[PDB]
């Protein structure tokens, strides 16, 4: 599951938030690490964020429940890393839009000879606000359905 340093960069990580050192992450402790960072959220925000965390109910986040966690948000991490890199590979000029003439380079690429009306039947499955460019939130939505 885990290595002994692995185990001992996330417990130093929880400790970054541990202020206190009693082995558990408050609301306050994760307000004064946001605020730290130049966020200031309210006690509202805060017990929504801890209970996103919490599985046991007792109001505090454990070193367990922080393991969890984190193993959650990096393996989130690593997938969106691909469909990232991806996507800015496909969206040759770096604008944020892929369009039809980036989407028919990049297949061919791929081994596809496409004609104009094949890529833009492909976008238009994919285009949610109409521009005719596939924007990265369509490019995920299409990738992960
Ligand atoms: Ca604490
Ligand atoms: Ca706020
Ligand atoms: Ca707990
Ligand atoms: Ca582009
Ligand atoms: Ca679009």
């Amino acid at each position: 599951q885990l290595t002994e340093e692995q185990i001992a960069e996330f417990k130093e990580a929880f400790a970054l938030f541990d202020k206190d050192g009693d082995g558990t992450i408050t609301t306050k402790e994760l307000g004064t690490v946001m605020r730290s960072l130049g966020q200031n959220p309210t006690e509202a925000e805060l017990q929504d964020m801890i209970n996103e965390v919490d599985a046991d109910g007792n109001g505090t986040i454990d070193f367990p429940e922080f393991l969890s966690l984190m193993a959650r948000k990096m393996k989130e991490q690593d997938s969106e890393e691909e469909l990232i890199e991806a996507f800015k590979v496909f969206d040759r000029d770096g604008n944020g839009l892929i369009s039809a003439a980036e989407l028919r380079h990049v297949m061919t690429n791929l081994g596809e000879k496409l004609t104009d009306d094949e890529v833009d039947e492909m976008i238009r499955e994919a285009d949610i606000d109409g521009d005719g460019h596939i924007n990265y939130e369509e490019f995920v939505r299409m990738m992960v359905s």
